[PDB]
C-alpha cells in the first residue's frame, strides 16, 4: 500500500471510516495517469476479493459509481454532506473505482491528447491494473473481479481478455450492469421495447414492420431501406429526444422537458462535492488539473468505437471455464435494455444449467418480493432487476447488493 | 336532495367539508337497493357536471374509488383518519360513487339473491340512476358523465346504451380506466406484454410462437392446440400466480409471496374505517346489514359474464356523435394492460383527429414531464398514464386529475 495515497479525513463525514481507503494515480500506457479510489472491505480486507468498477460513457467517471451507486458513502443533494451507504459493495469487497480513460474526471496525461479507442483503453486499463499490484502487492493473491456498467460492456470483456493472458493476476470473474454487449441486438431490441412499453403506437409500428422487416425478422440495426430509416429516426426522436428518461422510463427527466452531462441526469451534487478544493487535497489530487466533470465531452466526442459485438471476447473467456460471468440489467432502462443483453447471452450457446425463474429479496415488513428474473448457464448467468433503470444500485440498492453478494460467493441467486 | 341522507359529521375529519354530501339508497330492479355516496362539487355544484363512478370486480366496491383513489378525502393506514385529497375529482364535479351490483359493500336486496349478470346489472344501474334523479331533481339539468374502472369497462358502455335511450338524462360522455373492453385483445396483448417486460424468456417465447402462432398472427385467446394450452397455462402462472403484482408490475405485492380481497391488495385501511359503527351511522347504513368488504366473493363467484367485447356498444354510442368518450390505462398494469385497450380503440375505425403524441403535467420543482401518450379520434380518445398501475388515481393522482379535468372541459390533453 502506498502510504502517501492514503485518504486521511474526508470532508462531509460526521464520523471517520472503520476501513482504510486510498486515492492516487496508476500508470497506464504512454504518459497517461489514471486516478483511482480504493475502498478496503469493511469485513476482513486480507480475505475479501478485489473488485474493479468501471463506469462507461465513454468519457464518464467511475466516481459516479462510488458517490451515487454503491460506494461506502453517497454524496447528498447539498453537494457537501456524505452519508454512509448500508448497501455498499465494499461491505464484502475491496472495490477499486478507476477513472478512465485518460482525461475523464481527475485522470490526465502529460501530453493531454485524449482521443482514444477501445483497444488503446483496454491496454491502458490493463497496464494500470498492473501498476496497481506493484503499489498494492499484498492484494495480488486476492480473488479478482472485473465489474462495470454501461459502455463498460465493452471496456470489461476487452480488458478481461488482456487479464486472461496474465496468470500473475488472479482473475475469478466479471460482471456487467446494463452493458453494451452488441449494438445490433441493443438496437433491434430497443425498438420492440419502445412499442411494447407504449411509446410508439400502431401506425408507426406498422410502418416499421413494413419497411424494416420481411417475414418476421427485422433489421432495425443497419437497414438501408430509406423508408425504414425515416421511421427509425422517428423512434430515435421519441426514445432519446422528446422528454423521456432514457436511463429509466418511469422516472422524471431531471430539470423538466427541454459541458456534457448524461441526459436527464443532475450531476450537481457530486460535482459540487469533488470540486471542493479541500476534497481534492484529501484525495491527493494535484492542483493544476481542470475541474471535475462526471463526463468529458472531449473524450466522448473524440472516441473511436471499434468492437461492434462482444461475442468473441465472451466465448474466449468462457472457453477456459475458470471464470464466473454475470450480466445484469435494469428492466426499465432504454439506454441498454434488458432484452438486448438477454438475447446476447442466449446467443452465446452455453450449456443451460438452471432454467429461467424468479429471484427474491427480503424487505422490512414487505416480506419476500420478486427482485427480478434469472437464467443460468455454465459459468454465465443473465439476470434482471425489476423496476430498476440504467443505474441499478441507485434505483434498487438492496437488490443490487444481494445480487452482488451472491455473485461474489458463487451462490445461487 | 333527500335531507335525511345528508352526511352530518364524518368520523376521521379534523375539519368538516365545505361541500354537501349525501349517503343512502337508490332503488334498482326488483327488490334491490344500492348504496350511494354523493359528493357535491367543491366549486359551484349547480354548474359542475354529474359524474357516476363505478369500480369493477365484479363484486368490488365503488367506495374503494372514493376512499383510496379520487374522493375528496382518503382513508389513512391507521384505518381511522381521513385526510383531504388535493387532487380529488369532486373539486370540479358532482361525483356519485355507487356500490353495485346488489350485495356489494353496503348494497343489498330484500331477497338476498345476489347471482346476477351483465344485462341485469346494466338495467339495475339504469333504474338506480333513474331513482337518483327523483331524489335529486335539481341535478337533472347538469352535464352527466358515466365513469368507471376495471370490469366497469363492461358496466359502463352497457349502461350508457340504456342511458342513451332516455333523453331525460343529459348524457354528455363516458370514461373507462384500465377497462375490460375485449377479453380476446386483453388476452393476446397480455402475453406480448409479459415477454417484452421480461417475465417469459426465449425458450417459452419460442414455444408460444411455435404452437400458438402462424406467421403474422397469434391466438393466445382460445387456441385449441394442446401444446399451446400448456404454455398459456405457464404464462398464466407467471403473470397471475407467482408473486408479481398483477395490478402494478413494479410494485411490491401486499403481504409477501404466497373473504375475497383483490390480489396483492391490502384492504385493511378502508375496511377498518367503514365497519366503524359510527361511520355506518353517519352514512345512514341500516344496522342489520353484514360487515363491509371491498369485494363480495358471492357476487363474484355467482356472476355470469355475457358480453365478450364492447365493440357494438361503443360504435352504437359513437354513431350518435353526441358523446365524448375516453379510455385511459396505466401502462404497468397487467390486469387490463394498456395495449389491449389501445388495440381495442384502434380497431373501432374512427376518423383520426390528433395523431399519437406525448401529454404533459407540471410538477413542483420537476417542471413539465411526460405523463403518458394520447391518440385522439372524433369523440373518442385513448390515453396512457406512464408508470401507473390498475388504479391510476392512486399511483398518479395529479396526472389523473389533469386528465379528468381536461376531459370534463372538452379540452386537448
Ligand atoms: C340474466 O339475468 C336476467 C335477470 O335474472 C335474466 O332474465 C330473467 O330470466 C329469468 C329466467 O331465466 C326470468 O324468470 C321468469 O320470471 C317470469 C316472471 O314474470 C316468469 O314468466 C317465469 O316463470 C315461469 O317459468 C319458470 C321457469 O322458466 C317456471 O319454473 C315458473 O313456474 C313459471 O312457469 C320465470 O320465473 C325473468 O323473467 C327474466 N328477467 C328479465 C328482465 O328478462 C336473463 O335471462 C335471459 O333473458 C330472459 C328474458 C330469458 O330469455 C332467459 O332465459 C335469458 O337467459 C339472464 N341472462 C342470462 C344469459 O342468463
Ligand atoms: C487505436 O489507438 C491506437 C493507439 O493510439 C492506434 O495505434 C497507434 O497508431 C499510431 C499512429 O497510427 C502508431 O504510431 C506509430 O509509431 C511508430 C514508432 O513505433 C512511428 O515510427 C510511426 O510513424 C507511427 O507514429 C502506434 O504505434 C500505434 N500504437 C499501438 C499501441 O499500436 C490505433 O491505430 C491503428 O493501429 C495501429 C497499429 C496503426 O497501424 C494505425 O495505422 C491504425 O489506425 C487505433 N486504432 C484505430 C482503428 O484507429
Ligand atoms: C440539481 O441538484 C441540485 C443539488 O441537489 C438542486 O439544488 C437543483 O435543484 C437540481 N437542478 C435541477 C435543474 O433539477
Ligand atoms: C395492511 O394495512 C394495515 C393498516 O393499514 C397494517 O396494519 C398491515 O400491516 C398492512 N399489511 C401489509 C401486508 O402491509
Amino acid at each position: 500500500a502506498p502510504d502517501q495515497d492514503e485518504i486521511q479525513r474526508l470532508p462531509g463525514l460526521a464520523k471517520q471510516p472503520s476501513f482504510r481507503q486510498y486515492s492516487g494515480y496508476l500508470k497506464g500506457s504512454g504518459s497517461k495517469h489514471l486516478h483511482y479510489w480504493f475502498v478496503e472491505s469493511q469485513k476482513d480486507p486480507e480475505n475479501s476479493p478485489v473488485v474493479l468498477w468501471l463506469n462507461g460513457g465513454p468519457g464518464c467517471s467511475s466516481l459516479d459509481g462510488l458517490l451515487t451507486e454503491h460506494g461506502p458513502f453517497l454524496v447528498q443533494p447539498d453537494g457537501v454532506t456524505l452519508e454512509y451507504n448500508p448497501y455498499s459493495w465494499n461491505l464484502i469487497a475491496n472495490v477499486l473505482y478507476l477513472e478512465s480513460p485518460a482525461g475523464v474526471g481527475f485522470s490526465y496525461s502529460d501530453d493531454k491528447f485524449y482521443a482514444t479507442n477501445d483497444t488503446e483503453v483496454a491496454q491502458s486499463n490493463f497496464e494500470a491494473l498492473q501498476d496497481f499490484f506493484r503499489l498494492f502487492p499484498e492484494y495480488k493473491n486476492n480473488k479478482l473481479f472485473l465489474t462495470g456498467e454501461s459502455y463498460a460492456g465493452i471496456y470489461i470483456p476487452t480488458l478481461a481478455v488482456l487479464v486472461m493472458q496474465d496468470p500473475s493476476m488472479n482473475l475469478q470473474g466479471l460482471a456487467v450492469g446494463n452493458g453494451l454487449s452488441s449494438y445490433e441486438q441493443n438496437d433491434n431490441s430497443l425498438v420492440y421495447f419502445a412499442y411494447y412499453h407504449g411509446l410508439l403506437g400502431n401506425r408507426l409500428w406498422s410502418s416499421l414492420q413494413t419497411h424494416c422487416c420481411s417475414q418476421n425478422k427485422c433489421n432495425f440495426y443497419d437497414n438501408k431501406d430509406l423508408e425504414c430509416v425515416t421511421n427509425l429516426q422517428e423512434v430515435a426522436r421519441i426514445v432519446g429526444n422528446s422528454g423521456l428518461n432514457i436511463y429509466n422510463l418511469y422516472a422524471p427527466c431531471a430539470g423538466g422537458v427541454p459541458r456534457m452531462d448524461p441526459p436527464c441526469t443532475n450531476t450537481t451534487a457530486a460535482s459540487t462535492y469533488l470540486n471542493n478544493p479541500y476534497v481534492r487535497k484529501a484525495l491527493n489530487i494535484p492542483e493544476q488539473l481542470p475541474q471535475w466533470d462526471m463526463c468529458n465531452f472531449l473524450v466522448n466526442l473524440q472516441y473511436r468505437r471499434l468492437y461492434r459485438s462482444m461475442n468473441s471476447q465472451y466465448l474466449k473467456l468462457l472457453s477456459s471455464q475458470k471464470y464466473q460471468i454475470l450480466l445484469y440489467n435494469g428492466d426499465v432502462d432504454m439506454a441498454c435494455n434488458f432484452m438486448g443483453d438477454e438475447w446476447f447471452v442466449d446467443s452465446l450457446n452455453q450449456k443451460m444449467e438452471v432454467q429461467r425463474r424468479p429471484w427474491l429479496v427480503k424487505y422490512g415488513d414487505s416480506g419476500e418480493q420478486i427482485a427480478g428474473f434469472v437464467k443460468e448457464f455454465s459459468h454465465i448467468a443473465f439476470l434482471t432487476i425489476k423496476g430498476a433503470g440504467h443505474m441499478v444500485p441507485t434505483d434498487k440498492p438492496l437488490a443490487a447488493f444481494t445480487m452482488f453478494s451472491r455473485f461474489l460467493n458463487k451462490q445461487p441467486y
